[PDB]
């Protein structure tokens, strides 16, 4: 019912049904996230950047809201929202 | 005597005495936080905003004192708030 | 060579020689850190603020410079200093 | 094909290529990470600062750039720049 998704060796634990509202992104694609699938650990793994991605959680986690946090400048947290395909 | 909290895979540990001080919470009442709780991993786990535990967590250690993180926006916070029910 | 210091369950690993060079302070002196030995996870713990605790590890890491993490208040950080008995 | 790097507790993870590409600095460098590495925990430790960490990884995820978080100093960070070698 849940996945881990470690971000560079961090972490994060969030429910399949919460990444199935958005379909049409990577971590919302069964297709696109399964190539990021470490079969020998049972996890997503994905070699980029950590203080983005509380952001990019919390958009799925809340039903749609994108926030920038203040520690990751605008250019590097606009390229992560391209990769997680989020637009 | 000390409870595991895990906010989206990042693991919280407190004592259950400092969250009983507060029974009109989620955390300090039994009906509410059983919800929440896994009995295979013996913790309580919020699919939630990881940067907002911090402070929430404060709430109990300080003896009441509510402090939003400069890096929350007030919005996302008073939303945590609310929903762990610390008004 | 090294200890575990747990703060609410963050667990930082520092060497004992980082610790033991300011031996008047609560971390550095045998006596003050032992009422928060654990000697059933081998690991000192507090239930204190976890931001925190990078910029009070960096005193001892650094060889004595004391900065304030930004996103903790004043306040909240000095309180800190005064329980790890820094002065 | 991984590399885990603990700094002071906190554990990053990359894939060796991408460590690989600066082989002039610190990380980069076989002999001179193997003065970091643990045999008994199949990782790189360094007894340093955790929040300047996640730009050091940066650079090398990002192909060389290098950028000072907003909550590091700038002292401090110039200092761990220095010691990876990144210069």
């Amino acid at each position: 019912e849940r996945v881990v998704i470690n971000i560079s060796g961090l972490r994060f634990e969030v429910q399949l049904k919460t990444l199935a509202q958005f379909p049409e992104t990577l971590l919302g694609d069964p297709k696109k996230r399964m190539r990021y699938f470490d079969p020998l650990r049972n996890e997503y793994f994905f070699d980029r950047n950590r203080p983005s991605f509380d952001a990019i959680l919390y958009y799925y986690q809340s039903g749609g809201r994108l926030r920038r946090p203040v520690n990751v400048p605008l250019d590097i947290f606009s390229e992560e929202i391209r990769f997680y395909e989020l637009g």
